[PDB]
C-alpha cells in the first residue's frame, strides 16, 4: 500500500515525500538535503532528494551505486538507509529519488577544535572507526575518503563513518584537507590500490586527535609528499619494485635519503602504545600495514576490545561494476532496488 504524498516547495524545488515525514528544512545543498522528523520512528531524518539522477550514464550509474551501498551496511557505527521512496507509480513515470538517515549531529572536525581530549577519548574514538572498518573491509569495501568531517560524533562519543567515496582534479588542489588524509599511493597514482589505503587515513586522523594538529597539512601534492617521507622515510627499493608508473618512480628517485623519525619524539608525551599503533598504521609499503582486524587486537583497545562483539558483513555482490548497461537500464535497476527496500526493525 503506498502512501499518501504532499508537495512544497523547498527554496527553489519541490519536494513531494509522504505525510510521515514533517517540518522539513533545508540544511545543505550531487542533492539538496532536508531536516524533518519522522512521525513513525520518532526520530529526526536527513532526507536528501538526488538531483538529476539518470542525466548520463555515469550519473545513472552512480546513483545505482549509492543506493546499493547504502541498503546494505547494518552495522552500528556505519551510516545505515531508513528510507528511500519515489513518487512514482511506475518505472515509465521514474524520474525522481529521495533517500532518508538518522539526522547526523556534530562531526570530528567539532570534536578535535574545541574540545579537550583525554587518551580515553582516543582510544573510544578510534577504536570505533576500525570496528566500522572490519565490517566494511569484510564485504570488500573500500571507503576511499575518511576524513574528521566525514566521521559523526554525539555527546556521549558515539561515533558513525559516512560520505562513502561514490572527486575531481580542482577539488584536489593546493592546500585542501580534501587531500591531506589519502594515502601517497592513491594521491599519486603509484599503482593499483586496495583496503589499506583506508588504515593510513585512520593513521592520519589518530594522529591529529593526539596534537590537536593536522599530521600533512601539504599546500599541494608535492609539498604533502615531502612531509610524509620526512617521517616515515623514503622508499627502499621493495616498494620502488611496486610503483608501475615509471615516471612516478624516477621522480622518488630525484629525492634524497631520509631516514624514519622516531615517533615517540613526534608525539611527544603520548601514550607509548598509542605511538606503537601508528607505527604499524603509517607505514609507506601498503603491504605491510596493519590491518583493521588485526588493529582492534592491540594491546592500546584493551578496555574496549570484545572479540564476540565486532561483527563482519554479508557478501556484497560488486559484479555491476564492469558491466556496461544504457541509462534506461541503469534506471529500471535502479526502480527494482527502491520498490524491494525493507525498513530496519
Ligand atoms: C549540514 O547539512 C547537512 C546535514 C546533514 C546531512 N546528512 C546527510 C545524511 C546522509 O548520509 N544521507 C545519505 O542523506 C540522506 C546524514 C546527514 O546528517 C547532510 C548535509
Ligand atoms: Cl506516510
Ligand atoms: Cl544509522
Ligand atoms: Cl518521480
Ligand atoms: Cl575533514
Ligand atoms: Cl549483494
Ligand atoms: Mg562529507
Amino acid at each position: 500500500e503506498r502512501p499518501t504524498f504532499y508537495r512544497q516547495e523547498l527554496n527553489k524545488t519541490i519536494w513531494e515525500v509522504p505525510e510521515r515525514y514533517q517540518n522539513l528544512s533545508p540544511v545543505g545543498s550531487y542533492g539538496s538535503v532536508c531536516a524533518a522528523f519522522d512521525t513513525k520512528t520518532g526520530h529526526r531524518v536527513a532526507v536528501k532528494k538526488l538531483s538529476r539522477p539518470f542525466q548520463s550514464i555515469i550519473h545513472a550509474k552512480r546513483t545505482y551505486r549509492e543506493l546499493r551501498l547504502l541498503k546494505h551496511m547494518k552495522h552500528e557505527n556505519v551510516i545505515g538507509l531508513l528510507d528511500v521512496f519515489t513518487p512514482a507509480r511506475s518505472l515509465e513515470e521514474f524520474n525522481d529519488v529521495y533517500l532518508v538517515t538518522h539526522l547526523m549531529g556534530a562531526d570530528l572536525n567539532n570534536i578535535v577544535k574545541c574540545q579537550k581530549l583525554t587518551d580515553d577519548h582516543v582510544q573510544f574514538l578510534i577504536y570505533q572507526i576500525l570496528r566500522g572498518l572490519k565490517y566494511i573491509h569484510s564485504a570488500d569495501i573500500i571507503h576511499r575518503d575518511l576524513k574528521p568531517s566525514n566521521l559523526a560524533v554525539n555527546e556521549d562519543c558515539e561515533l558513525k563513518i559516512l560520505d562513502f567515496g561514490l572527486h575531481t582534479d580542482d577539488e584536489m588542489t593546493g592546500y585542501v584537507a580534501t587531500r591531506w588524509y589519502r594515502a601517497p599511493e592513491i594521491m599519486l597514482n603509484w599503482m593499483h590500490y586496495n583496503q589499506t589505503v583506508d588504515i593510513w587515513s585512520v593513521g592520519c586522523i589518530m594522529a591529529e586527535l593526539l596534537t590537536g594538529r593536522t599530521l600533512f597539512p601539504g599546500t599541494d601534492h608535492i609539498d604533502q609528499l615531502k612531509l610524509i617521507l620526512r617521517l616515515v622515510g623514503t622508499p627502499g627499493a621493495e616498494l620502488l619494485k611496486k610503483i608501475s608508473s615509471e615516471s612516478a618512480r624516477n621522480y622518488i628517485q630525484s629525492l634524497a635519503q631520509m631516514p624514519k623519525m622516531n615517533f615517540a619524539n613526534v608525539f611527544i608525551g603520548a601514550n607509548p602504545l598509542a605511538v606503537d599503533l601508528l607505527e604499524k598504521m603509517l607505514v609507506l609499503d601498503s603491504d605491510k600495514r596493519i590491518t583493521a582486524a588485526q588493529a582492534l587486537a592491540h594491546a592500546y583497545f584493551a578496555q574496549y576490545h570484545d572479540p564476540d562483539d565486532e561483527p563482519v558483513a554479508d557478501p556484497y555482490d560488486q559484479s555491476f561494476e564492469s558491466r556496461d548497461l544504457l541509462i534506461d537500464e541503469w534506471k529500471s535497476l535502479t526502480y527494482d532496488e527502491v520498490i524491494s527496500f525493507v525498513p530496519p526493525p
